[PDB]
């Protein structure tokens, strides 16, 4: 059973990655399951609706009372040294607020870490059919 963990926003970076102090340590997290288009893209830099995703998760966090992270059941680590989580900001999970708001793509899969995986899609599903933002 996946457990919620507190954790203290310290930045956000981008659509997709947050820095919080986690256990009393400052880390970087990558939102597990999404993909944002991005304003800091290695190759391609700021991305349509880059922008718009990055401030979506910055207000989300920034104006919660609690943030917790939570683990799935394979690696909590990418290569990059980044926590993979699904965040919530006062109970609600900015993974699936991206997803359904036309904000982000279900990211390619990597079991096991994909509990949330058909929550998400379903999300995605309703975001094509109301066609938002990205869908649009």
């Amino acid at each position: 059973k996946l457990h919620k963990e507190p954790a203290t926003l310290i930045k956000a970076i981008d659509g997709d990655t947050i820095k919080v102090m986690y256990k009393g340590q400052p880390m970087t997290f990558r939102l597990l399951l999404v993909d944002t288009p991005e304003t800091k893209h290695p190759k391609k830099g700021v991305e349509k609706y880059g922008p718009e995703a990055s401030a979506f998760t910055k207000k989300m966090v920034e104006n919660a009372k609690k943030v917790e992270v939570e683990f799935d059941k394979g690696q909590r680590t990418d290569k990059y040294g980044r926590g993979l989580a699904y965040v919530y900001a006062d109970g609600k999970m900015v993974n699936e607020a991206l997803v359904r708001q036309g904000l982000a793509k279900v990211a390619y899969v990597y079991k096991p870490n994909n509990t949330h995986e058909q929550h998400l899609r379903k999300s995605e599903a309703q975001a094509k059919k109301e066609k938002l933002n990205i869908w649009s």
